[PDB]
C-alpha cells in the first residue's frame, strides 16, 4: 500500500507526542515523557484509500541529528503551542531547516497550533494564520487533550502530500 512518511517537529513540550498518541491510540498522555525518537506505523483508510502512516515523533530537545529524519521525511507537522510564544518563534527555524535539508520550499507541511483547549493563550490565531499564509501552508489548531482538530491536522498533511 501507499505509505506516507510523516514527521512531527516543534519545540520541546508543545505536544508533538500527545498529538501522535491521540491519533494512533485514541487518548491523551497527560504526563511528562520527553521523546528521543519514536516511530508509529498505522494502517488507515483516508478518503477511501488504504495507506500506511509512518509517523516519526521527534525531539524538541539533537540538532545535527535532525538532518537525517528531515531528509527522508515526506511531509511535516510543524507544531507550536498557543500558550507558548517562544515555541511559535522556534517553528520558523524548523521550517527553514527542513527547506534547507530537503533543498525545497515545496515540501508538504502543516502549521499546527496545539493546546487550543487552554484558556491562557499567548499566540493569536491571526499571527499564525498570516505566517502560514505567507509560507503557502495550511494552519490548523489542535488539542491533543480533547482530540479537537487532530485528524484534521494529520489528514490534511496527507492530502497535501497527495496534492504535491
Ligand atoms: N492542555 C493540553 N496539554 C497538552 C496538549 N498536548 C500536550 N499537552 C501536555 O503538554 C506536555 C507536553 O506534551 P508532549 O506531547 O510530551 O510534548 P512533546 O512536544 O512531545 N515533548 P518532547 O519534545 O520533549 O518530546 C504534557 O504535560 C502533555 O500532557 C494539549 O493539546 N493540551
Ligand atoms: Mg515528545
Ligand atoms: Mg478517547
Amino acid at each position: 500500500m501507499t505509505e506516507y512518511k510523516l514527521v512531527v517537529v516543534g519545540a520541546g513540550g508543545v505536544g508533538k507526542s500527545a498529538l501522535t498518541i491521540q491519533l494512533i491510540q485514541n487518548h491523551f498522555v497527560d504526563e511528562y515523557d520527553p521523546t528521543i525518537e519514536d516511530s508509529y506505523r498505522k494502517q488507515v483508510v483516508i478518503d477511501g484509500e488504504t495507506c500506511l502512516l509512518d509517523i516519526l515523533d521527534t525531539a524538541g530537545q539533537y540538532s545535527a541529528m535532525r538532518d537525517q529524519y528531515m531528509r527522508t521525511g515526506e511531509g511535516f507537522l510543524c507544531v507550536f503551542a498557543i500558550n507558548n510564544t517562544k515555541s511559535f518563534e522556534d517553528i520558523h527555524q524548523y521550517r527553514e531547516q527542513i527547506k534547507r535539508v530537503k533543498d525545497s520550499d515545496d515540501v508538504p507541511m502543516v502549521l499546527v497550533g496545539n493546546k487550543c483547549d487552554l484558556a491562557a493563550r499567548t499566540v493569536e490565531s491571526r499571527q499564525a494564520q498570516d505566517l502560514a499564509r505567507s509560507e503557502g501552508i495550511p494552519y490548523i489548531e489542535t488539542s491533543a487533550k480533547t482530540r479537537q482538530g487532530v485528524e484534521d491536522a494529520f489528514y490534511t498533511l496527507v492530502r497535501e502530500i497527495r496534492q504535491h
